[PDB]
């Protein structure tokens, strides 16, 4: 794993990236710095849900077997980093958070080109 995910200024780059195209982008709730650093596993689905509708506008928010459905359609994107159920299931945890903003940090690099 190439990514410094350990350092804690990295990350916050990551989530100040979140923010900024969320923001910029017309994301239907205010977001901030503070309130990106630990999202609930709800909030992290809207979040999901917004970035993900770019490329599929008709995508629903996922509830139910979302810890399966997340990961999948990652996956199913050509993301070759591991998404597990417990990554899902604590997604704002000190130290998941981490894996998961870079995840979507990435999916804002693929919606930014295509």
């Amino acid at each position: 794993d190439p990514r410094p995910l350990n350092d804690k200024a990295f990350i916050q780059q990551c989530i100040r990236q979140l923010c900024e195209f969320l923001t910029e982008n017309g994301y239907a709730h205010n977001v901030s710095m503070k309130s990106l650093q630990a999202p609930s596993v709800k909030d992290f689905l809207k979040i999901f849900t917004f970035l993900y509708g770019f490329l599929c506008p008709s995508y629903e928010l996922p509830d139910t077997k979302f810890e399966e459905e997340v990961p999948r359609i990652f996956k199913d994107l050509g993301y070759p980093f591991a998404l597990s159920k417990s990554s899902m299931y604590t997604v704002g945890a000190p130290h998941t958070w981490p894996h998961i903003v870079a995840a979507l940090v990435w999916l804002i690099d693929c919606i930014k080109i295509h």
